[PDB]
């Protein structure tokens, strides 16, 4: 195995495990989410103010009151991720998140935010240490 | 030496290079600036419009343009920083920056910004290889 | 019979852009993505500054409002401009004016103003990209 | 493979040339401009008001009043450009470009556009026959 | 014969009474009317063309399918300091302030004012409109 | 017929020069020249009227006066789209979009639309402007 | 003199009662009460029509048939500092402050001034109102 | 009657010459001629008196101190539309819309629209303002 | 001396005591109190009147016919360092802020703030308000 | 003697005419002049004090020292209807509008409205301003 | 360091105190509120416009007609609380309030404030004298 | 003599905040520290919505504003109210209006509202918090 080709697996790597955590984040499912996220998960983003949250406590609300209740359409598009990968068990992605929904008053809307997530294996598990979201 | 201890060293010496980042930054020295930055290094930023950049091309136009052309005060202070300490060689902090400096038409004003800086060690030196800012 | 070629070709990229709006209009998926490359690129507002692959993108449109809609709109091509680049290869500059009803019952206009670049495979022009300002 | 390689060269060809066509646009040589430029050059852009202009026409005054007058900097990125080969002698690229500048103010600021070309190669040279520009 | 003058007068009343007609044509929301007086080549600038010329038939039309037809709703025009240019034997052309007293959504009654060119040209015995400009809003 | 097509192109281009030339006219600030070609009867609706119609030839006196005249800084303008209604021997009328390019106060180039009617009537072989009705931000 | 003094006060006393007739008319609805009081050549400069000069009879029909009629939501109009000059035996004219305080859509009570010229002339022993200038 | 339409012609351009007789007195600066013109009881409704009713003889001297006079700058005034109701032998009342094309402190020329009603009564010979009603 | 500010105490929470008395008139939209406590030729700068000096009896009707009366609704009034110029045996004056805690359309609580003079004068026994100044958003 | 009514009126002349000189004085920046009429326990509500009642010779200093003495620039002051009420031998309140005219920073005039309270007490032969309520803006 | 280990407990015992507060505000408990707040309580806050209110009056209104009202979800997270204690019976905490919240539109949102609430113990139990609020 | 003590007290609060606001407006920072506590803390609309330690923070506003200023300023602190918490500690909490002079040459006022908590140690009292509002 080329280190070429082992990058590119790295890299998938992390791809799918953070398209997972959007997974689980559309359907509402809490149990997938603190399964791949580490319990002292760090973040910024626009909910929180400017203020840096631990994500665990903070994210409850928008599951309990948002995420699981909704069936109305959602797709998110990922566009143009790029991965660091900083040693065997450390990991980093930048993507550009839009996500295309239906709008209170029915109409259909797009929103665009600029998504960093942290990464580190743990017990073979890829868990999410620290997330910072602009938009 | 106990791993609490270990553990305190490792997040001191994150916060001793992001703050000498900082400093660069602020003094308008690049050489010092490329030394600490992977030249992979990639950003989210405002000035960025929410695209992600090759951090090193895009930096120039401000150390050429600004940084280094100023003498007017600014003070930088780091508030409630957070460090994950992922592995030996892979690190990454979350900071709030107040920048307190003076404007144009002369009055002091003040700006905060929420950043996030991933972190390699490679051939014993910390290198930036990611940075996230909002606000 | 060198300019009159020139003009058949240039009404032949007007009709094929028509029918492509008339497949958006209906909401008709199946037409649209026989006329669209799959590979077709887009700049357009509801993609926010970003260039999308279309195909995926334009699902939510057809999925949730283009088919769902009985409310009546009256499109207005102005002024086309057509650039024949080789047998293969052409390129349409439009306005667009669309008259529509809103939500608070009164009747509107929206312009656009669109580029379309059309690619012809194996017989049947395909957009392969779409660049859209309004 | 070497289909590919052909592809991939084609697709560099399209990038030079477009980024050579901004050069000479920062630079204010309009004599290259109009070497690049087919003369049938139509254009959708904000200054054109929604308007569809012969691109050569109105882009003089451009030339003539501004891009030659200035000596501030500006750095130029071109952010996931994206090449169709459209045939041998037919391409089109889309790209965002990111604008680093000096305003009036004093002040450095940052302009995002989403820009469309369209190329023509005719007797051995690619010229550029359509041009559309988002934003602001 | 009659005075240069109020043979003048007398054209000028032609195209005030034409123009008058189709406007009620307009409010009325009969398009049978609207199509008869107009010529099929009637280009107009106006608001909802946003900054174009169109062509008026094609782009008229669904004005009188959604809305002018359909409505019960008052209103009253008013045609304030009209101004009509004789252009020879069958040509004229008319410049006239249009205020319009209306009903709202939200119940109200309001006004707008819109400033309104009509060209005119009559083509055999029959006054015909072939330009329209409608500045307002 | 093939000499009835090419007599109405001729017509439409000559009134498509003079529109051109009255621009000229008021680009260059020569209120003669703009004399010459405009009625002096011309009425005017138009922007910086505010909703009203203008004698053209007072209220324009001005703008010649204090500023087309005085004007060393640059303008291009570009006339899109044009169409011209020939409304028999003597009588015509053109509806145009008119873009002007120009240099601003704060130094900078900034673009203007406007969509522009000019109404026409030959009198004693010269064409002259009857009305305009200019509409823009 | 004494007894031209008192002679003033009464006509300008006739010229307040008549516009306070006018606007009860207005306030209630009553076009017929107001076609009597109105001359029918009556101007008017008022916000309702956007900087032109109507003929008031006209532009008023709309408002009796369409609003001041049908309703019975209370409003309270209040006349501050009336002014009238005495242009001889058969002119006036009246300047005015009118307070109107009504209720709103949202069920709220608001209050609007405005400003108000009223000229009048008597013709067959009756005061008619020949010009309106209103402004708020 | 015909000889009565005739003398109704001439008095309503009687009225207007004197309106623009006292436009011009005030574009001038001229506060002597002004004076003459106005009724020295001259009430007046206008923006600059922020919907209050000033006795304009007063309140208007500002404006010919600080202004009027100093002025040197060009200024188009264009009255559009006149009315003239005549009020018997001695009074009477014009309504007009007022055009005015200026030059600003940019630079550039502009336009605002007044609708402006002046009542008038001849005193001794001479026809004097003593009301005046502006909105814009 | 020990006698005369002690009096001057007594006056001082006399003034107090109407003035709240006049404002839970207000509250209960109790009219008859109302016009038991302010003089017949009572005053008012008050932001509803938009600028103007009204004959307070007359102009305050509207509120008590229209709202105050009508109102279920609940509202918690404040008084705010009250300050009071006694001003002979007869006459006083008192300015005070007002904070107002109500609840509005959309279902919301909210406060607002408005800053009140009135001007008092004892005839026959009974303190009667005879001017009235508020200030507020 | 006089008679109850004419009594009155001179009453009410005489808080019209120290109101006025007041005004002379602050216009003038006058402060020794302004203290002279003001009681040294003067309150005022006024919009400089952003909802705040202050001690008014405090804060009016600031005024003077950096504002009115040290200005050439001209202001014409108007009140308008204005209404007093006299509260007993030795106490009285104006209210009034204030209109006045002014020159601004970009060279232009501009008029300002307030409506304006004076309460005033007579003590040892002089009136004296002891509350004062402006709105406005 | 047992000196140190007295001062955390203490810095301890006033957060849980002014956590239990926000509890009792949160659930519409004003029995609890006002067994945890000094009946002399003053406070700085959005609601009371710029002025300093006598607490236990002005907060009665938000108890009566909304926080004992609401079966609406809210979670309150306290951020980055900085206790001084000031002496054995005093202390002072300074602490960032986010909440999140569902909205009249039906969707959820967040709000910042910035608090200070000073405290004293008398006869054992800690009350809560002075609250300084700030946001929106 | 127990109510007269609390009065003395809180006048002794009043008269060292009113210190610490002389200090300010002279832009004297050696005063400003020695009434300062090393570990004081503030909220404050420049902080933005963060606590800062405030001898670091307000050291700018020192250096760059408050001594190179020449323009007059007049503080008017309205309605005050002091807590006595116990022998050595209190909290102020007051209203501060604030005249002065802008840019354009014209007189402004601005009103904040203010708390400050107060620790006497070693016999002086020092500001340990500050929380301002406006």
């Amino acid at each position: 195995m080329t280190e070429d080709e082992d990058l590119k697996v790295r890299k998938q790597e992390i791809i799918k495990i953070t398209e997972q955590l959007i997974e689980a984040i559309n359907n509402g499912d809490f149990e997938a989410y603190t399964k791949i996220c580490d319990p002292g998960l760090t973040s910024f983003e626009p909910e929180a103010l400017g203020n840096l949250v631990e994500g665990m406590d903070f994210h409850k609300f928008y599951f309990e009151n948002l995420l699981s209740k909704n069936s109305k359409p959602i797709h998110t598009t990922i566009l143009n991720p790029h991965v660091h990968v900083i040693g065997e068990d450390a990991a980093c992605i930048a993507y550009i998140r839009l996500t295309q929904y239906i709008d209170g008053q029915g109409r259909p809307r797009t929103s665009q935010s600029e998504e960093t997530r942290v990464w580190h294996r743990r017990d073979g598990k890829w868990l999410n240490v620290h997330y910072h979201c602009s938009g």
